[PDB]
């Protein structure tokens, strides 16, 4: 109701009034915390419509104006007549932008407001998708010096016609399970691959093969479409002081970019939004490269290194997580292809989150997420107590389309 | 209801009913969830319900449930609450009681070892002196030597609130910090306040930079009193490096004993304020918050000068670089002192075995991510992929105010 979030490494207390217009659920209780979990009509469209477009109006400084009230009735007139209702170019802007600020698992949202928005709403075909796409990827890329965009798709109208990007983000590596058993390339792809083989995909059976779009118009079967090659940026990795450590063959790309998701804007759902900014170093050497079940290098870099891998106590383990973070960074920046570290990415949010408290009322923040996955207590987010709760507009998760898909 | 827990690694998924049996509040409700804040007199009325499910636990832990001693030892506590308004635990009710508080301590990656505490019953204590003199003994048989046992000292229950037995200490064994005129600390900046407290109460400070401090305790509700824990009962260990001979320079050494002192002890709806409770560290506590938190003894700056990283740029991860010697440094240090520790990735492959048994025998294990995940390289241990569910038990160890907020002086 009135809530403080203290930081434990600096004393300063900080008060949140903005979760009172928390709107979806938590998946918490009074019983029992689940911010652990990774996935915890006319009629009810209205309501919907006029919450958005309530704010919307007060962000433009004309709240309760004629042309507030004007918009609401003709939101309210088009949505009996139509069921649905379009947004104003205007409109759909501003609630992207929004629905970036309140990503509560989003460390780099000091960025929230220079959001570069492409309306592909005309848009009516896979071949059309796959234009629009093409040329986000060599938007945002702009030759290494990355810019944060994002590409709407039309709406959600029946649930029969959804547009969709069946790739998880635009540009990804391939996986191949073998007769070894052991799995070649990006294990977390190897169900999506089968998908694209069985669609019609000439696999080259690497380790680094960038996956081809499949993309859904119109609630047709999805289409296959492979992304130019020199508009996926890559880069090569090296230590800047390991001459060794170019022979493992590592790269990674450029660009992340989540093509998965849901945005809500104002109760009109938007299937198909892909995203994208700019990598944290830890993503890739982090998460990317020593997950288990991901690239999961720890041991032979470990071995390069030769460290004492006879026992954990060594920390060998740690010695070469800092190593392959290190060499992720220097790779990016030699090459001048956009990258933040996690000290300084953290050290931005808590100035954003700062800001929002002080011009907002609060910054919902999914402490789980945005301490980041190697050195937490090290960067400043660490001490820092977040609140989580759930405003719109917002990026929600969906479900993947082959388990919906009737062909 | 049954909830059900994926670890992302591999997989495997898990099914909770434990979380049935939580009764207490979480912080969190429907529209906000309260996972990152660290901190979100009975009646007769009350007790008994309190008492009768403790010993309702208790009788059906030890297959006896329903049984005439069952029945009669609820008929017993009874009478006592109605006639004295509170009862006393047996020595077996109180074992098993504090056994399963740290069993159900969500915030606890140590708990696979939480059928093996040494449980010392000082109920029958009633001055500070004999305070002392239990905490002492508590030391001694905790540290063995090197060889730590895992233990905890329970003072008698509050009965009106105004007889409270309290450690003010709010762990057995800490360094005193001192603020300085020109504003920098010496010592360890975390104990400022209550360094200050006990020079209030007449300790002779000697103002170096790791000076144990005097226990402060407060016994029966009157005003606490100084004693100095005897320096041949406190292990320490000077760290060292096994590579960089210059480590040992910094100076530094940590003690070997962590001992928490300020927390209560609930059991059957009575209230313990002063157990204190030890085990032995995992190494990251030491390498990671006491040293390294910026709040703290904040040491990474020198030492990453000692090692000449570059300095210049965050990017190139020298604080990393440096994190992970100072914890290399630690472990090395009570190793080759025979001083039980732990890394914190053994810690944590320990607990998802103790986690995934508790599932299957208990039917869930409470568990707080935000603690449970290790403040350094917490993605390459097992705990970061393992989806948890948070949910308090009793019975339990519970928070309290710092007692310098609440004691009425005598004089
Ligand atoms: C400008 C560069 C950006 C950086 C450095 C950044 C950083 C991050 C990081 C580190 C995560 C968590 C992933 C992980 O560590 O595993 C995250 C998640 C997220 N980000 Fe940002 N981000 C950026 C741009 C954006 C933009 C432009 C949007 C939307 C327009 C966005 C929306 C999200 C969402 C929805 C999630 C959660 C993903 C999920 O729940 O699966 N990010 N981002
Ligand atoms: C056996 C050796 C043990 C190890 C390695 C261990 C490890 C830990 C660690 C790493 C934490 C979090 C501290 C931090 O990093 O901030 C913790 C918290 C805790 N532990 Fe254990 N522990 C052990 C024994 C015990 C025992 C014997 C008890 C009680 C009987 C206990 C009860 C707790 C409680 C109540 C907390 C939460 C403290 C708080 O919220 O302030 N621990 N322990
Ligand atoms: C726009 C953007 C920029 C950036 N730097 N980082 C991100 C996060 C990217 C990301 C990457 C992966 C896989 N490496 C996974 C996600 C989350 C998707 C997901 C997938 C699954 C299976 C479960 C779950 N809870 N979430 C986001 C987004
Ligand atoms: C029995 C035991 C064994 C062990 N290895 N580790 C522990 C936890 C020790 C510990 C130490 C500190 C200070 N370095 C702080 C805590 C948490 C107590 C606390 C501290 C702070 C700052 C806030 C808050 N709400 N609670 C636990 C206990
Ligand atoms: C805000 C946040 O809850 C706070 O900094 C927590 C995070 N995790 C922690 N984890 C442990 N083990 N000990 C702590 O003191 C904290 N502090
Ligand atoms: C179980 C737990 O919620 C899960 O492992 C989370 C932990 N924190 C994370 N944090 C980020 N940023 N990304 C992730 O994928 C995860 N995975
Ligand atoms: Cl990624
Ligand atoms: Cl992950
Ligand atoms: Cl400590
Ligand atoms: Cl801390
Ligand atoms: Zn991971
Ligand atoms: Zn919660
Ligand atoms: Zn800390």
């Amino acid at each position: 109701r009135f809530l403080k979030v203290k930081n434990w490494e600096t004393d300063v207390v900080l008060t949140d009034t903005l979760h009172l217009k928390s709107t979806l659920e938590t998946g918490c209780t009074e019983h029992i915390c689940m911010g652990s979990i990774m996935l915890p009509t006319k009629d009810q469209l209205f309501p919907l419509a006029k919450e958005f477009l309530d704010q919307y109006y007060s962000s433009i400084k004309r709240f309760g104006s004629k042309a507030h009230m004007d918009r609401l009735e003709e939101v309210n007139k088009e949505i009996e007549s139509t069921s649905t209702y379009q947004l104003k170019d205007t409109e759909l802007i501003y609630g992207a932008k929004h629905a970036w600020r309140n990503a509560s698992r989003c460390v780099g949202r000091i960025q929230w407001s220079k959001l570069q928005v492409f309306d592909a709403r005309d848009c009516t075909t896979a071949h059309g998708m796959f234009n629009y796409i093409c040329n986000h990827v060599k938007y945002a890329t702009n030759k290494g010096n990355l810019r944060s965009a994002i590409t709407i798709f039309p709406q959600r109208t029946d649930g029969k016609h959804d547009f969709r990007v069946w790739n998880s983000q635009l540009i990804r590596y391939a996986g191949y399970k073998q007769p070894d058993g052991s799995t070649l390339g990006d294990p977390a792809n190897v169900q999506f691959t089968e998908i694209c083989i069985q669609q019609g995909w000439k696999a080259p059976r690497g380790r680094f093969d960038v996956l081809p779009l499949l993309l859904q118009a119109n609630g047709n079967d999805p289409e296959l479409f492979q992304i130019p090659p020199e508009l996926v940026l890559e880069v090569p990795i090296r230590h800047p002081k390991f001459d060794w450590f170019k022979d493992l063959g590592l790269k990674w790309y450029g660009l992340p970019a989540v093509s998965n998701m849901l945005l809500e804007i104002g109760g009109l759902e938007f299937s198909a939004c892909p995203f994208s900014g700019w990598y944290m170093g830890t993503e890739i050497g982090v998460r990317d490269y020593c997950d288990n079940s991901r690239y999961n290098i720890l041991e032979e870099v470990a071995k390069k290194m030769d460290l004492d891998m006879r026992k954990t106590s060594s920390l060998w383990k740690d010695q070469a997580l800092v190593e392959i973070n290190i060499a992720v960074l220097y790779s990016f920046q030699s090459d001048k292809v956009t990258i933040v570290d996690h000290h300084s990415a953290t050290e931005s949010f808590i100035k954003h989150m700062e800001n929002e408290y002080r011009c907002r009322g609060g910054c919902p923040a999914d402490w789980v997420w945005i301490v980041p996955p190697m050195s937490g207590s090290i960067t400043p987010v660490f001490h820092q107590e977040m609140l989580n709760y759930r405003l719109t507009p917002s990026f929600e998760y969906q479900p993947d389309p082959w388990n919906t898909h009737v062909w």
